[PDB]
């Protein structure tokens, strides 16, 4: 198919400016208010795979979240890594950088 691009419009929020968790569609770059409304409406979290700035332990439902991240929340330079740490929660790829973990 070529495609019909119409039903993507507000469907993907994608990621603009905070931490989107991977199980709400609400963001917030505080990541006080982040971790308050996860720790109040998903305290615990287990699923199968998912990526997780370990720079700012926060899940979202898109890779991508994790890659433009260094680019506008992290900026500097682009270079993550992944490993795979994830406990108390599911075990999820948590992406680090080499550098702008400062
Ligand atoms: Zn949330
Ligand atoms: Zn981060």
């Amino acid at each position: 198919m070529a495609h019909h691009h119409h039903h993507h419009n507000q469907q993907n929020k994608k990621v603009e400016g905070g931490y989107e968790c991977k199980y709400c569609t609400f963001q917030t770059p505080d990541l006080n208010m982040f971790t308050f409304h996860v720790d109040s409406e998903h305290p615990n979290v287990v699923l199968n795979s998912s990526y997780v700035c370990v720079e700012c332990n926060f899940l979202t439902k898109r890779y991508d979240a994790l890659s433009e991240h260094n680019l506008k929340y992290h900026p500097g330079e682009e270079n993550f890594k992944l490993t795979m740490v994830k406990r108390n929660n599911q075990t999820i790829f948590e992406q680090t950088i080499n550098d702008l973990t400062f």
